[PDB]
């Protein structure tokens, strides 16, 4: 998974979005850390990014699963629809929080309350009710070799 | 005439499209949700993602005079550039052109006033004198006021 770690640091200082670092943006996020992997990815905010993933991306079964692959070289999509915004980050390999839910990179609007640089689980970025509502995608194709 | 997309410029100028990021920040934000409340399917992404999904599936209109007449009928149209690093994109509303060239707009931008319409600035206004020339118009398959 270190190609996937290595697009995260790299995604961590740019931004898709003109004018908006993508460390304070999630979408924008994961937009970057798939365009330096080849990756396609559904576009628009997180909410459309969840209903494109949904429609087109293999839905893992449990963010253990989602460690999994992501140690296999795979991109990993964590994400969860919100009432008014949705959430995604990148999945990574490595221990699980509460042995449950995996560690992830997210940007965010938020504040540091809502990022990680690798050190967080998803289980630490997602409130204690959202962390065991999240889906994990993984794209088809592996992308480090 | 265009009543109906002015409205929805209008509402979209105080949402936010993106989490945390009011649309008159964000010129590709504004645009969707002008669309959303359209009804309008619209191509997402950054503006440069979304210039793409409209050169790829909308009909290309042949100059600015001829986006405001398309406005005028209804028609929500999309004014677009790609640039190297971000392209920009704004919504075409009738009126008379600037310059008998360049069609009024509504814009967001993440550059603040610079970059920003509330309908009293024309497209080229709002790009500079170089893109201003440059622009392309996308006019959608149905009109959606009235």
């Amino acid at each position: 998974d270190q190609c996937i770690v290595n697009a995260c640091k790299n995604s961590w200082d740019k931004s898709y979005l003109a004018g908006t670092p993508n460390k304070d943006n999630c979408s924008g996020f994961v937009q970057s850390v798939a365009a330096e992997l080849g990756v396609p990815m559904p576009r628009g905010n997180a909410n459309a990014m969840v209903d494109g993933l949904e429609q087109s991306w293999t839905k893992l079964a449990s963010g253990a699963e989602a460690a999994q692959k992501a140690a296999q070289g795979f991109l990993v999509i964590a994400g969860l629809k919100g009432r008014t915004y949705g959430h995604v980050a990148v999945v990574i390999s490595g221990p699980l929080y509460r042995q449950k839910y995996p560690m992830c990179w997210s940007g965010s609007i938020a504040g540091a309350v809502g990022q990680s640089q690798g050190l967080k689980s998803v289980g630490q970025v997602w409130n204690r009710t959202d962390r065991d509502r999240l889906n994990y995608y993984v794209y088809s194709l592996a992308s480090c070799s």
